[PDB]
DNA sequence: CGGCTCGAGTGTTCGATCGCGACTGAGGACGAACGCGCCCCCACCCCCTTTTATAGGCGCCCTTC
């Protein structure tokens, strides 16, 4: 949470996105889905998923380049967190696209 | 066969010249104390390599669009 300011500054991403990633990022340690992939880069894709929740959606390699990681790195975190994608957003949300048409990657 | 009035030549201070040097200040050039920085040396301590185990990050290539 303390990069999900600034990152999606970076990315002039809505708090209610920013929030949505937070909730994300938080779930998702909670219940420690990520056992491994660094938090920055379970962060990003947490942004990822919560941009490509939202109309601001970006790609990865815009993402990547931003917090810095590898474009795979999130990939590979991106395909932890995606069995949970639509469980692990926030109850207060809505929607831009469902979780179901979520991409993969 | 005696006095007495020139002219000529020499010596000693003193008046009259007068060029030179001393005294003082300003200007110009050079030097020394002061000064700056680099280069050199000594001192102190890191750098490289391998093996075995783990795991997260990642770069490159091959293929397809």
């Amino acid at each position: 949470g303390d990069f999900m300011s600034r990152f999606c500054s970076n990315l002039c991403l809505p708090k209610q996105v920013q929030m949505a990633a937070t909730h994300i990022a938080r779930k998702a340690v909670e219940l420690d889905l990520v056992p491994g992939r660094s938090p920055i880069s379970v962060a990003a894709a947490a942004i990822y998923m919560a941009s490509q929740a939202s109309a601001e959606k970006r790609t990865q390699k815009e993402i990547g380049d931003i917090a810095g990681v590898a474009d795979v790195t999130i990939r590979q975190s991106y395909r932890l967190i995606y069995p949970r994608a639509p469980d692990l957003f926030p109850t207060d949300f809505k929607f831009d696209t469902p979780v179901d048409k979520l991409p993969q990657l």
